């Protein structure tokens, strides 16, 4: 049934690191051949690709590093892929999914294996384990994962109810060594919850997947890509502002890099991560130096940064974008800003990927500054090259601003400030805001980390071995914020909250002309308005809206995990623990936004809810509406009846 | 009599920057003639040596920048001060600072007679008006003297009450332009109390004064230059905790400076003062590019710096200094500490000047990263030239951080750490510490800005024109703490607080071991304890010893300005309103050190009170005596009796 294929689901993600001991996956896995039968999937070329790729010693075998920022990598993990979103009934892609297991590369399983299970019409609803417990080595420092084995050592026979069931409490980047003061922001940008994020947003819109074919195209993906990439750095920025940091440094290609990173994590091979050093020098010869390279495009790391970046800046002050066919294609279309969003992606869908490429894949090649592979299997990946990992490292940051700088100069360039009658919504006015104080404290996280140490083949079966981590999430009280609207008729409307900073990390005032950038979706809902005085209720544990429409979550959630809050999956979702950022015991002094609209529906594709069904989105305003563009008066934005400017302080206790 | 001594005294003082128009100043001066007479000065070299630099072309002249550091501005001012410190009598004295005033350079002229004045036996009494407002030009940015200028040529006549006392409202450095973040100190930087301070101690301590000539080798001198630079360092870093900033930054001769100086003031002549931008190469050829020199010593300031560098880390690992003699000088000695300070000060004290020479002032012309003067008489010298806004550069804490270190390294390598019996008072005992809510505000201070016009001969005699400036300034309310002493018979203790950083910037315990040289005195007096149970109560507004041991100040304030909270100028004077740091609304944490020890009398020379009658201290234990020297054990600091730590929120309020 629904919930055996579950639980099947999920017992495919024990101890990846290790063949699959139950009988069942070994029966199944030793006497399948998908190349055998060759007919039970959908198409014949995808069936034929991965087994050229299998056969013919061009295939990762276990035990190897993966990267989904190689080429080869990314190729051998699209065709698996294909080879399990194509099978034509479920059973056939869970003996594929067994088979998988039990012979390929256990990172190119596990990621061919949830794009699919996010993608397939089947399997669209499924609950998957959390990715910090599946794969622990993305997650910890390699001091958690060695006191792990060091209990799984111990633990035989003797001294019972002792190495067992023991909680190991993790701390982060910063405890032991002096990293560099950017990793103080440990706590969250190394959150098991926000990297989760991270990783399941790239999960359900894979930088190579085609919108075309996988239906993606159909949730646009351009202003998707713009938004949560400006939503991640916005919070990020509320996070800075809260610890007393500034905006995020701006770096040239031709300076040396300023800041360096220091991982504590380790591959499960025992190879330790790639560090960064500070003021690194990103020029082919210095981060080349001393290398054998010869026939690796990545060692130009550099050269292709540089032709991207020149070719995006040409795209978006011309407007004008360049095909295969040579033509000139408008960019000032009303999906102007997808197109934009593609081009820069390097997905599919970009306008001509031989011309503008896949500018993130190099950056992030150049910014983790490791060796180059001296082979395809042998590859030695920083944490910028994995998705689990990205936001790990402050590049990142500092990188996706130097591409949303891009989009910025788009829309200034290109669009026209908004006016009073474009957001106006006559008949309405937002009276006042009242939010209950607004109180953030650190609280112990307890996750199953058992996954990281080699069972044997009974306790496999048993799992008798139990070995938690223990660490300090950060959390808020829950509380209730009061919309108060005066209507003129019985009205269907958006409301629109944001949150963002008020005063910098020097005490100034932040004019909106300034600060439109950094205001962060708080809640997204619509509510049916009634003549006269309105009052809105929402509760902290039902905003499912944060930096992201989602609303066809929860009832995935009353499906799945609803058979509380547990580690969802479903869409992206942000920690309901980190939505609020971090404060001060005086109180950092943010700002909310509260807007309110008549509806425009989406051009949903498809009722039922699904990754390219169109059913994600609340409205049709454009992502991010009054602040998706820059602001030419400030005081504009105050007048607005339908607009309210809200005050809040963020204490901080602990 | 006394007080019309101090009228006059004051008179002197009014409108350096024009010739005095009382009639009394006039005829003076130009019936005055000190070497006419030539015989009322008790010694005739130093009127001989003013006059040959008076007539034969080799004087400051009326109107031009005058800089302590410079060579010849520097012998000027000596044989000025010379020449005004041997009057036989104090009218003599006084007809001479009258010609003065009329004649010799306003900056050269005001440093010799205030050197004079608090030196001179006669007048070591007298106050002083406060120098932020004789020549304001040096306390406040252009833009206060330009607007000040504007009142000035409004007002004439037309529009009474009206552009006359006016109150200018000054904002910090960073109000206007986006300076380097480490001005963004500038409330206390260039705070008006903080540089009185800097030039109230240099004029009381000179740099180039003799202790064996002026009596100042009986303060030691030595010992008051490390622990008031010391101190300085330590309240710095303690308003860098309060604001989120770190230890002061380490900088290397050889790597470009990486931190910029814009000021903001400007001459009285016009010229702006000079400007170092960031990341500022410090190399002969870079700070001399495109410039004349060919004899300016200071133009090679860079390899004296090095050289006195090389020669004081060598005298300090010796252990053993070099002296004309060219024989071996014992620095282990009991005042091994004051020699070390006079060797780095370079003072005629040092052991050798020609050898270790002026380090502070070479490192100065440096950092000050100015135009090396084309002439003598044409010089362009920056805030670090000046003792009245040193303190206004970040490069003068990190200058003389580099200084501090030397000291640290010969005490780490010569002197052993306390034990229990060295700290312990047997029969003392620290039972608990009471300090009541430290509250920190700001509110605007008022001073007499009318220096910086330039007025009528009508307006001068009658001061007609008033034009004040308010500055929001660092207050606390006012507390009172109490110390409880169980003791066990009638002894007689000094008792020593200190005051100190808990948590660094980052929230991480600072051990005493890394902490000891980051204890502000806060205050150091002298109870007489009974046997049994003893309370002592102690005011904010009783406090003279902060940073600094001032026994015999406030008879001084009873008898001058005694005829509240005025600007002292008596011995060295911190502002009563920054005794204590700046807080935070929820509430910066330090912690306060309460020590107790017997009496042990300083070696006075004299009962009189005077600079370098040693009347000065409190007791006869090294400055800063518990931490004087690296602790090797904080378990022993905490287990001492005769000792207490006691923490302490300071909370800043608006």
């Amino acid at each position: 049934n629904y919930s055996q294929q579950q639980r099947d689901v999920w017992r495919l993600f024990k101890y990846i690191n290790q063949p699959s001991y139950y009988k069942d996956h070994v029966e199944i896995a030793h006497s399948y051949y998908f190349y055998d039968h060759a007919s039970n999937y959908a198409k014949h070329e995808v069936v034929e690709e991965f087994y050229r790729y299998f056969k013919y010693d061009t295939f990762l075998q276990r035990g190897e590093i993966f990267s989904v920022f190689h080429g080869e990598h990314l190729k051998q993990a699209i065709a698996l892929f294909k080879l399990f979103y194509y099978a034509n009934d479920f059973d056939t892609f869970y003996k594929t999914a067994v088979w998988a297991r039990q012979h390929v590369n256990e990172g190119m399983f596990l990621y061919a294996f949830s794009v699919a299970l996010i993608h397939r019409p089947d399997t669209y609803y499924f609950s998957l384990p959390p990715i910090y417990e599946i794969y622990p080595h993305y997650f910890y420092n390699y001091e958690v994962i060695q006191k792990a084995q060091h209990y799984k050592q111990m633990y035989y026979g003797q001294d019972g109810a002792h190495y067992n069931d023991r909680t190991i409490y993790a701390n982060y980047s910063g405890y032991y060594v002096n990293v560099y003061p950017e990793q103080a922001l440990a706590y969250f940008t190394e959150d098991v919850g926000v990297n989760s994020f991270y990783y399941y947003y790239n999960l359900y819109y894979p930088y190579w997947m085609s919108g075309e074919e996988f239906n993606l195209k159909y949730d646009n993906r351009g202003e998707i890509f713009y938004y949560m990439y400006q939503q991640i750095l916005a919070r990020y920025y509320l996070e800075r502002l809260s610890h007393g940091f500034g905006e995020i440094d701006h770096f040239d290609w031709e300076v040396p890099f300023e800041s360096g990173y220091y991982p504590s994590m380790c591959y499960p091979n025992g190879l330790y991560f790639p560090t960064r050093h500070a003021y690194a020098h990103l020029y082919e010869y210095f981060y080349n130096y001393g290398q054998h390279y010869g026939f690796n495009k990545y060692a130009h790391s550099y050269t292709h940064i540089s032709d991207y970046e020149r070719r995006i800046h040409d795209v978006i002050d011309s407007g004008y974008v360049h095909t295969h066919s040579g033509q000139k294609v408008d960019l000032f279309s009303h999906e102007g800003l997808d197109i934009l969003g593609n081009l820069i992606e390097g997905n599919p869908e970009s306008p001509y990927y031989h011309y503008y490429g896949a500018y993130q894949v190099f950056a992030r090649h150049l910014l983790g500054y490791s060796h180059q592979p001296l082979t395809f299997h042998k590859l030695h990946p920083s944490a910028l090259e994995h998705f689990e990992t990205s936001m790990r490292d402050p590049a990142f940051y500092q990188l996706y601003k130097k591409l949303l700088g891009f989009f910025f100069r788009y829309k200034s360039q290109h669009y026209h400030y908004y006016d009073e009658h474009d957001l106006a919504y006559h008949g309405v006015h937002v009276k006042h805001v009242e939010v209950d104080p607004l109180v953030t404290y650190f609280d112990y996280f307890y996750a199953d980390l058992s996954n990281a140490v080699y069972v044997t083949p009974e306790e496999f079966v048993h799992d008798s071995f139990k070995v938690h981590v223990a660490q300090e999430r950060l959390n808020h009280k829950p509380f209730t914020y009061k919309i108060y609207i005066d209507s003129d008729k019985d009205t269907e409307a958006v409301v629109k909250v944001f949150l963002g900073p008020k005063y910098d990390e020097y005490g100034r005032y932040i004019n909106l002309t300034e600060n439109w950038m950094n205001f962060v979706q708080f809640d997204h809902f619509v509510y049916k308005l009634k003549s006269g005085e309105n009052v809105i209720s929402r509760n902290s544990h039902e905003i499912y809206n944060y930096i992201h429409d989602r609303t066809s979550y929860y009832e995935l959630y009353q499906k799945a995990f609803g058979v509380q809050f547990h580690d969802n999956q479903f869409f992206f979702g942000f920690p309901q623990r980190y939505m609020l950022p971090r404060g001060s015991p005086e109180g950092m002094t943010y700002q909310f936004y509260v807007f309110v609209t008549k509806y425009h529906p989406y051009k949903a594709h498809a009722s039922v809810p699904m990754v390219g069904s169109g059913m994600h989105y609340v409205d049709a305003y454009p992502m991010g509406y009054p602040f998706d563009r820059p602001v030419y008066y400030e005081e504009l934005f105050y007048a607005l009846p339908n607009s309210y400017f809200q005050d809040v302080r963020i204490y901080y206790q602990g």
